């Protein structure tokens, strides 16, 4: 047997021996230290600091800073500075003081880059609450903007379902102004004094007269005393979160909404109030105790998503469509499916509910990738009540068919979701506050249904395979909008257009196959730093990660070169990096939260693509 096939073998034990005892997968979500830091300033506000809580995230803090006293959005990025402000706070909240040396050497970074007022809005909104910053130099989000109907300007339905959230329980928030001070000891005013002038951050799209005369207003309005209708528009706000809090007490299963929501709820006088009182004993199923003593809180939680890609990668390696195992993480998946209508369903009021979101419990933001995943994973099995496999593959498939956006593609969780308004509010110079669609998700729906034999006969399909033809790039790659970059992109495309039939010896597939193998790294495997978001010169270019390398392989196998020397080295190279217990270390991000500013490690793609590329790749060596 060949070197690949044993470790294959070890790849698909160590995977099966990572499964939960109830048939799911699940790895923590690594991202940066915004978010415990921020859970410092939420227990502050919340006034339940616990103090073993407070060390273990000290240790963490203090593990994650790098030797010059930095810290970054994902292993060996550039120093950032809106991280180290507040892992600095943070810091000495908890109780360091400024002469300690990690304190030092953070504070000359900050000074040198600005200070506070260089640091994006989240950042001075979170000193703001604490009273270490003027909330009157904090972009206003209204209360008022809850009166927008669902075709104005502005209206919370143009928002990304991540942003939107966020923008009503803000709108509470700013629309009082609280302030929890600090004790004396943990104020941080060294944070203004600056090596270079400050240089405030703008909107991601650029601002403009409308909008900086809106702002202006808009806090203009905020020093009268009174607004009529204000009372109105903050119980708008207050309906919509109450309504919508997830099954696990948070908002949407990330982290801003939820402690943003929280914030809410405490400046309302509802610390008695069960959406509260869930929503603070919520915040512990999403932390992690660290095996250095640390403590982290999760960004978001990703069992549906690493339970479908585990299935199809176990599948791809061989395990039969009836395994006990696969049985079990099948007959899971299937009660996770959404039967109640979302915040989708104002662009689709007809469509029947069919989806699956990323966590355990979110029902209102099922998304299109959990959707196709899942959907796919359950047509490779066979479960004891096919019946209900059946039917749950149908609605999760007509679900996503119902979400296509007008010019083919898909975005996340919403429809058309692709307004330009929302780019230029100042509010918005962090992140992405739109979902438009983009070309990895519409990928893997197109891997989703090509798994059914369907093609672009389909208008559906045909539409999609346009969409992509449009969006590739001059050198052949496609970008990757959640997965770290054009390797993923270039990976899921290319896989999705062989799976709905098209022909890949076309030039543009060629093109694409070509790019991927100029990637290579001399050590055989592929890898792409964070750093090609910002940067031409990395695209495709990075340390030679597993679940890179695995991504380009499948573009690889997907296109007809499963025999070639490229593929060949790439499958030795899994072959000599994986560990002895069947798995792959990974230090590198190879996931995308937004591009430029927020990066994930999935830490089950280390071990899960590897063991799906090296099974496809058995698969084309086999036939
Ligand atoms: C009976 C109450 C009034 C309901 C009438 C709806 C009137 C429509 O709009 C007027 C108020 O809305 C203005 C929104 O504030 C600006 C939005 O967001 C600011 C930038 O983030
Ligand atoms: C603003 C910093 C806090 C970051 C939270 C932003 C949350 C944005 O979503 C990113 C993580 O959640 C993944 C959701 O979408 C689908 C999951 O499948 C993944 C790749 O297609």
């Amino acid at each position: 047997a060949p070197a690949y096939a044993r470790t294959l073998d070890r790849a698909v034990e160590y995977l099966l021996s990572c499964q939960k005892d109830e048939g799911y997968w699940w790895g923590p979500l690594l991202s940066n230290v915004t978010m415990e830091a921020e859970y410092v300033l939420l227990c502050h506000i919340l006034d339940r600091v616990d103090r073993d809580r407070m060390e273990k995230i000290r240790r963490y803090l203090l593990h994650e800073q790098r030797e010059d006293g930095t810290w970054a959005l994902y292993p060996g990025g550039p120093p950032d500075l809106d991280t180290t402000i507040e892992a600095y706070v943070a810091l000495k909240y908890i109780g360091m003081s400024r002469d300690e040396e990690p304190m030092q050497k953070a504070l000359r970074f900050i000074q040198s880059q600005g200070g506070i007022e260089s640091s994006r809005v989240f950042t001075r909104m979170w000193l703001a609450l604490v009273g270490e910053y003027p909330w009157e130099k904090v972009p206003m989000v209204p209360p008022e903007i809850m009166f927008l109907g669902k075709r104005m300007p502005l209206n919370i339905y143009e928002f990304g379902s991540w942003a939107r959230a966020t923008v009503v329980a803000l709108s509470i928030v700013m629309s009082r102004q609280p302030v929890f001070p600090l004790p004396e000891r943990a104020r941080v005013p060294e944070l203004y004094e600056t090596d270079v002038p400050p240089r405030r951050r703008g909107a991601k799209g650029g601002g403009g007269w409308i909008f900086d005369a809106l702002d202006r207003a808009l806090h203009g309005y905020q020093k009268l005393s009174v607004h009529p209708f204000r009372r109105a528009a903050e119980i708008r706000a207050l309906d919509w979160l109450l309504e919508r809090q997830a099954g696990d007490g948070s908002w949407g299963g990330i982290q801003p909404p939820w402690f943003y929501a929280l914030i809410a709820l405490k400046i309302l006088d509802m610390t008695q109030h069960p959406a509260f009182i869930k929503g603070w004993e919520g915040l512990e199923l999403y932390g992690v105790e660290l095996d250095y003593g640390g403590w982290m809180f999760q960004a978001s939680i990703s069992p549906v998503w690493d339970t479908g890609l585990a299935v199809l990668a176990l599948r791809a390696a061989g395990l039969p469509a009836d395994h006990d195992r696969l049985v079990k993480a099948g007959e899971w998946l299937l009660d996770r499916q959404i039967t109640v209508p979302g915040d989708w369903a104002v662009k689709r009021p007809n469509l029947k509910p069919g989806g699956f979101a990323f966590q355990f419990d979110n029902v209102y933001y099922p998304d299109v990738c959990d959707t196709a995943v899942v959907v796919w994973a359950l047509n490779t099995l066979r479960l004891p009540d096919e019946r209900r496999r059946r039917d749950a593959m149908t609605k999760g498939f007509r679900w996503i068919v119902g979400m296509q956006s007008s010019n083919g593609g898909w975005g996340a969780y919403d429809v058309d979701n692709t307004s330009d308004l929302p780019n230029h509010i100042p509010f918005s110079d962090f992140g992405e506050v739109t979902d438009p669609p983009s070309e990895d998700v519409t990928a893997h729906v197109l891997e989703c249904f090509g798994s059914f034999g369907y093609d672009d006969a389909w208008k559906v399909i045909r539409r999609a395979v346009e969409y992509l033809k449009r969006e590739q790039k001059p050198d052949g790659s496609w970008f990757g909008r959640w997965g770290v970059n054009y390797l993923y992109g270039t990976g899921a495309v290319v896989s999705a257009l062989k799976a709905v039939g098209i022909d890949t010896r076309e030039p543009y597939i060629q093109k694409a196959l070509d790019w991927v193998e100029q990637h290579q790294n001399p050590d055989g495997g592929w890898g792409e730093d964070c750093r090609s978001y910002e940067d031409p010169a990395y695209a495709g270019k990075g340390a030679s990660t597993p679940s890179q390398t695995a991504w380009a392989l499948m573009a690889l196998i997907a296109g007809g070169r499963a025999e070639s020397e490229a593929a060949r080295r790439g499958v030795q190279y899994l072959v000599e990096t994986q560990r002895p217990d069947g798995g792959w270390d990974e230090p590198y991000y190879t996931g995308t939260g937004f591009p430029g500013d927020f990066y994930l490690g999935y830490t089950m793609y280390r071990h899960v693509f590897p063991t799906l590329a090296l099974g496809r790749y058995k698969q084309a060596i086999e036939r």
